């Protein structure tokens, strides 16, 4: 994903593509203060064309193309020539050579968001002289600061700071030498050593690394923290051949959004002699940051739900002994369909293949509805099993909820249900394509669990958790808005649990 450039104006791209790329060269870039917007900068001949890509929460949407799960998948699709990308006027565009850049966004020493105060605190606390760190300058954006721990008392150790100016593209701490990137500069001095404002000569021997991530509560007073995860979709580009059989064609709500082959749910009891018949657009998601000795809920993430897959859906639930179903969308929102129904109306009794499901009741909240379903295989109507349907109904068609309390109740309830049950299978979570809202919900739920199971003194790495689920299903958590949402929701959950009353 080295073709992804964080801070890069549209005009500055044409400049970069024209001075370092060739016909076919392309790079991806953000819009900056224009949420839900990304742009693809292709170099056609000697011109630089731009295609905006929108993402309101369910998937990346390209203008003059199709929908995808991740920018990396989008690129790969067109790069494989799998389709025809075109622009209003200048039709048929081609992608050939990524134009790479070095974004430190994921550097072990990059801490940007950090302030000089929490900088000196953290470095002196580790006490080892020559431990460096870089951060965003609050004084003047675009320019960062080199903060290193020296070996002179001032008692704790004196942390010397250094300014890194960004003279339009290139970088400079003040010397006559300039640098391509932030990493080029950091590597340079890491060996050279660097002279400070005084005469003093410091060394960048080791980057600062923390671990005690818990009372995140303070981060709640992201854009970068998000895109920092972006450069990582490379690792999770697993095979999805199975969802590509011409047969399963009508089993996919979105042509290019498919389940990974290693975690895809396999419909049991099927005719092996029918090409593609054990297929369903859905994956098993687990908290893989836990060991076998550890305990925790597990999930199945699925796409919306077609009239063609309604019965296949019910087979998944039955075979998995799944007792709880979570819907994160209304059947149709703002005009576009999101998920056909798969349940009879209150009191009614419909059959979906070798199964009978009856809607024994409906209960409402301002935010959502709960349908208490009863299901049993026709060939044995006395093997009745209880399945509770949770359908969230207040999510904004655009963006994310204003407050987290609504989704937290939803999740809390869902959890008590699962827990109260004797040997129940994984929880089924779905929406439209099954990657944004469902990704967001499953993560929020996993982070809610380790806090609940272990204490308030545990590790709460949101990023690592999000990167972990993305390994099991492409996309999981789409926009920066959900990213922040996970944070704000958890923080509220923390305070809640951390209530004053010492009932413990």
């Amino acid at each position: 994903v080295r073709w992804f450039h964080r801070d890069l104006s549209g005009l500055d791209a044409e400049t970069l593509l024209k001075g370092r790329g060739v016909h076919g060269s392309f790079l991806a870039r953000p819009s900056r203060k224009n949420q839900g917007d990304f742009s693809l900068s292709v170099r056609v001949g000697d011109q630089v064309t731009h295609i905006r890509i929108q993402n309101s929460g369910d998937f990346y949407d390209l203008y003059g193309g199709e929908k995808f799960a991740t920018l990396t998948e989008l690129v790969e699709y067109y790069t494989q020539q799998q389709g025809v990308l075109q622009d209003r006027d200048g039709t048929i565009i081609h992608l050939k050579y990524p134009l790479n850049c070095s974004d430190p966004t994921s550097e072990r020493w990059y801490h940007g968001h950090m302030s000089g105060g929490q900088a000196e605190t953290l470095l002196q606390a580790k006490g080892e002289p020559w431990t460096f760190l870089v951060r965003e300058s609050l004084s003047q954006p675009g320019d960062f600061v080199l903060s290193v721990l020296s070996d002179q008392p001032k008692s704790p150790l004196r942390v010397t700071h250094i300014k890194v100016m960004c003279e339009g593209g290139r970088y400079t701490v003040g010397g006559l030498e300039t640098f391509d990137s932030l990493t080029d500069l950091v590597e340079h001095f890491k060996k050279t050593g660097i002279e400070e404002a005084s005469g003093a000569f410091v060394y960048l021997r080791q980057p600062y690394y923390a671990t005690r991530v818990n009372a995140a509560d303070i981060e709640n007073r992201f854009w970068e923290e998000f895109e920092s995860l972006q450069k990582q979709e490379v690792k999770n580009l697993h095979q999805r051949l199975e969802g590509q059989r011409p047969e399963n064609k009508g089993k996919n709500r979105y042509k290019n959004i498919l389940p990974f082959d290693h975690s895809r749910v396999i419909l049991q009891g099927r005719d092996s002699n029918i090409p593609g018949s054990d297929y369903i657009n859905a994956n098993y998601i687990k908290n893989q940051l836990l060991g076998p000795d550890e305990n925790a809920k597990t999930y199945i993430a699925s796409q919306g739900c077609l009239e063609a897959t309604v019965n296949d859906f019910w087979q998944m639930a039955w075979q998995e002994n799944s007792r709880v179903i979570v819907m994160t969308t209304r059947e149709v929102e703002k005009g576009r369909n999101k998920c056909v129904p798969y349940w009879p109306e209150v009191g009614m009794q419909r059959a979906y293949g070798p199964y009978s499901v009856t809607n024994c009741g409906e209960h409402d909240t301002t935010e959502y509805k709960l349908r208490t379903l009863q299901v049993s295989p026709l060939d044995n109507g006395d093997l009745i099993r209880e399945i509770w349907h949770y359908q969230y109904l207040s999510w904004p068609d655009h963006g994310v909820p204003s407050e987290p309390g609504g989704v937290l109740s939803f999740l809390d309830q869902i959890n008590q249900r699962q827990e109260s049950l004797p040997h129940a299978g994984p929880i089924i979570v779905h929406c439209s394509a099954g990657i944004g809202r469902t990704g967001t919900i499953i993560v929020i739920d996993m982070l809610m669990e380790n806090i609940s199971t272990k204490g308030l003194d545990c590790d709460i790495d949101i990023q690592k958790t999000i990167q972990m689920v993305r390994a099991q299903r492409s996309g999981m958590v789409q926009t920066e808005a959900q990213y922040k949402f996970i944070y704000v929701a958890i923080a509220q959950f923390i305070e809640t649990t951390k209530k004053k009353l010492e009932v413990l």
